[PDB]
């Protein structure tokens, strides 16, 4: 029932870089999902203990929200674009994982998935 410490967006040991796939990932990906009416629930990570979800975090180990994703674009977390990559399919999988087809919540995560699968089909070459 505890929530645990939300996912690393600092370490300053951890290598870094700013490249064009990264900018559009911040820029086009991570904005247009962010405006979207079914973003709000994916906005922050999740409040096992305010949304009365116990079982959570036994079910789910690897936690990931576009909160998360926002900060780690903004403050230069990523080495490269399938990190980024990673934890938008990591936070799509585990709302699917904990939660039953046609659930409020999973047409949620399916709409934003079909925005990132769009946006991620035109991620530009490396410069
Ligand atoms: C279940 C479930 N599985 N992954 C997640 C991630 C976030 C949330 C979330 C955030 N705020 N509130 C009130 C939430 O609950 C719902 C429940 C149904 C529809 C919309 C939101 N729920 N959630």
């Amino acid at each position: 029932s505890m929530n645990p410490p939300p996912p690393e967006t600092s370490n300053p040991n951890k290598p870094k870089r700013q490249t064009n796939q990264l900018q559009y990932l911040l820029r086009v990906v991570l904005k247009t999902l962010w405006k979207h009416q079914f973003a709000w629930p994916f906005q922050q990570p999740v409040d096992a203990v305010k949304l009365n979800l116990p079982d959570y975090y036994k079910i789910i180990k690897t936690p990931m929200d576009m909160g998360t994703i926002k900060k780690r674009l903004e403050n230069n977390y990523y080495w490269n674009a399938q990190e980024c990559i990673q934890d938008f399919n990591t936070m799509f999988t585990n709302c699917y994982i904990y939660n039953k087809p046609g659930d409020d919540i999973v047409l949620m995560a399916e709409a934003l998935e079909k925005l990132f699968l769009q946006k991620i089909n035109e991620l530009p070459t490396e410069e």
